[PDB]
């Protein structure tokens, strides 16, 4: 449960390449930083989760980078615990009972979502998320539905608004998303 953050220099590549995805979106938003989380518990669990999703659905790529915007109080949380049981009662239940993650970063940076603390500042998470295999979610999805109804050793990965035209998906569990990039930024 420890972890180390580092500040990324705006002129490094890897800065670029973050505020670039960000910015397809959200050019009109100032970014104030953008900090890289280096919790290798977390790290560790997400690693091993994706090679044995990478054994397992064939040519599938199982790992997107998404958005998720949040509040100042729960940045400490997720940086511990990453996306977790807890924090997962804190979002929608919609498409159900997990962490939402939204393709464009203007869907995370929604006041509703990235609730601007009392001196405006704006938090949005880039996640590495293990999709994987996805289908449809509803509210009763309390945990990865099954392929087969009578068999339940099958499971969806995560579930998404929609399959072939995905907006956002729900990761059930905290081995399956990285909180990799913190993004700091005002209107
Ligand atoms: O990025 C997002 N972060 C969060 C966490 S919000 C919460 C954190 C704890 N403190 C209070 C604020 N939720 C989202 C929900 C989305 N869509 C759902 C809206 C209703 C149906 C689908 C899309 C998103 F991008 C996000
Ligand atoms: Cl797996
Ligand atoms: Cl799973």
């Amino acid at each position: 449960q420890n972890f180390c953050v580092v500040e990324l220099l705006p002129s490094d590549p890897e800065y670029n390449t973050v505020a670039s995805k960000f910015n397809q979106t959200c050019s009109h938003f100032r970014i104030e930083k953008i900090e890289r989380i280096q919790n290798p518990d977390l790290w560790n669990s997400y690693q091993a989760k994706k090679k044995t999703m990478d054994a397992k659905n064939g040519q599938t790529m199982n790992e997107k980078q998404l958005f998720h915007g949040t509040d100042a109080g729960s940045v400490p949380h997720v940086n511990r615990n990453g996306f977790n049981r807890s924090y997962a009662g804190k979002n929608a239940v919609a498409y159900g009972k997990g962490t939402y993650f939204a393709v464009n970063a203007n869907y995370s940076a929604n006041d509703t979502y990235s609730r601007p603390d009392a001196n405006g500042r704006k938090h949005v998470y880039y996640v590495r998320v293990l999709t994987g295999i996805y289908t449809h979610g509803n509210h009763s999805l309390i945990v990865p539905p099954s392929k087969n109804p009578q068999n339940p050793t099958d499971l969806y990965d995560t579930v998404t608004d929609n399959v072939h035209h995905p907006s956002l998906f729900v990761a059930f569990y905290d081995y399956q998303a990285y909180p990799e990039y913190l993004i700091t930024f005002r209107k």
